């Protein structure tokens, strides 16, 4: 009745010689992503891989995991895609928890996988961007002549979110391609779409595969660490209409001698989430280049952007207004209404959203509440209707929003990036800012005296940063999340 792979491919039957993808190595056509992901589905069952068994894919970005992913979704095996930049310790976890019949693994991380696989009959698969090959695999079997008998609420996969294994839909796959990619990015056939996100993060799944194919879009990959340089490469040379982003990276994309000319580049909308967006990355962004950055926030639990800022309506410095198709709310503690101007608990409903946590009732009972999801984020609402982050429930101060005072640092010229967390210094907590300089200044403690100064002068007493600390780089998830726990600990 309905499943995924199987829906796209149908769908972009009548393009298969237009190019689907394009990666380090090559450029792969709609017919030939159906073909190959077709034979994988064949290869699993050839390997005795069942359907709703996972498989754990530890996978760069290139052609091999799309290719995977679809894969094993036409055979109705359950892909868990993971992080590829963690520890053997850390895939030994993911390798028990989920079960896994199978591990496709990049060439790069497969000392780290097999390593995770010597501490525990799952398999090594190894993908090149003695285990058998997965090109090999593939290359030897037939495609297979029928999708698995899935439907629309029938599990697909997984994303790591301990960490939580958060279970997927097919139609959540599907909602969110059209509640947010089609009429919020606006992605169209004519688009080439570049996600400097990976697609093991759901933000770049979404980004790099679930919205291109979902129109019959081309997708550029990328396998390396995603630095302005590396960026501005792909930008360049493949001219994609669209761009994903996080903050850190516009942050250091916008201060690199190496930043393209307007007439170097054709991106005509970006996006950004993870973090927020500061006011005057996105108009130094738009200045520049000519093209909005749409400021949105997502979830591994909601699948991704369910909160958005819209084109021609972009208000930089709050998240925008919630995704049509989605609603969200504003509680306290108690679950009472939120009054406009205060800080709230966020809580949505939609389409996407997961199933549950995979053998976990107590984080799943406390997350998924029927038709609500119980976010994690903080969040105020202002008399036009828009949303602001306050971050965090988490790295809220003790009642003070740490985005509220990152916000107001990164705004001096001296500041590239900022972190605000509260540090216990027994035992007593107090606020201290985390600051990256711009190469044209250097750390001192006038310099310090200054932004604290800079931030007292635009915002309550309470919420000023109480200690500077100048580092070189902010600690930061391989998604381009700042880890603000490491800086309290």
């Amino acid at each position: 009745l309905f499943n995924f792979a199987a829906y796209l491919f149908r769908l972009n039957e009548t393009r298969a010689g237009k190019t689907a993808y394009i990666d380090d190595t090559g450029s792969t056509t709609y017919g030939e992503l159906e073909e190959r992901a077709r034979r994988f589905a064949s290869a699993l069952r050839t390997l005795g891989v069942h359907p709703e068994e996972r498989i754990l894919l530890v996978m760069l970005d290139t052609v091999a995991l799309p290719v995977a992913f679809l894969g094993a979704l036409y055979a109705g095996v359950v892909p868990v895609v993971a992080n590829t930049l963690l520890t053997p310790a850390d895939y030994v976890y993911m390798l028990t928890h989920s079960h896994a019949r199978a591990v496709i693994a990049s060439g790069a991380l497969v000392q780290n996988v097999t390593q995770a696989l010597e501490s525990a009959g799952c398999q090594l698969i190894v993908s090149q961007p003695l285990a058998p090959l997965f090109e090999e695999l593939i290359d030897a079997a037939a495609p297979a002549a029928k999708a698995a008998a899935t439907g629309c609420d029938d599990i697909a996969f997984w994303l790591y979110s301990k960490p939580k294994g958060t279970v997927h839909t097919h139609a959540n796959l599907y909602w969110t391609a059209e509640l947010y990619a089609k009429p919020i990015l606006g992605i169209a056939e004519n688009d080439v779409v570049f996600s400097a996100a990976k697609l093991f993060f759901a933000y770049g799944l979404g980004n790099g595969l679930t919205f291109p194919l979902s129109v019959g879009a081309t997708a550029i990959l990328m396998a390396e660490r995603p630095t302005a340089d590396a960026i501005f490469a792909r930008l360049v040379e493949h001219r994609p209409t669209v761009f994903y982003g996080v903050p850190t990276l516009y942050a250091n994309m916008l201060v690199s001698p190496n930043l393209p000319a307007r007439a170097d580049v054709a991106i005509r909308i970006c996006t950004s989430a993870g973090e927020a967006l500061p006011r005057e990355i996105g108009e130094r962004f738009t200045a520049h280049f000519g093209c909005e950055i749409l400021d949105g926030i997502g979830s591994t639990e909601m699948l991704h952007i369910f909160l958005s800022n819209r084109a021609g309506a972009v208000e930089y410095g709050t998240t925008g207004r919630p995704v049509p198709g989605y609603e969200i709310e504003l509680r306290d503690e108690a679950g009472h209404a939120v009054p406009d101007g205060e800080v709230g608990d966020l809580y949505i409903k939609g389409p996407s959203a997961a199933v549950m946590y995979w053998n976990n009732r107590e984080k799943s009972r406390a997350t998924f509440l029927g038709e609500w999801i119980r976010s994690g984020d903080k969040y105020c609402r202002l008399p036009n209707g828009c949303y602001v982050y306050a971050g965090r429930s988490d790295d809220m101060l003790k009642y003070v929003s740490p985005v509220e005072v990152e916000m107001v640092l990164v705004q001096h010229d001296a500041v590239l990036e900022a972190a605000v967390v509260g540090v216990d210094h027994g035992g007593l907590v107090k606020t201290r800012a985390f600051v990256v300089l711009k190469r044209e200044f250097a750390p001192s403690e006038i310099l310090a005296e200054e932004l604290k100064a800079f931030v007292k002068d635009r915002l309550a007493p309470h919420k000023y940063p109480r200690d500077i600390v100048f580092v070189d780089d902010l600690p930061k998830t391989a998604t381009g999340k700042i880890q603000r726990f490491k800086l309290r600990e």
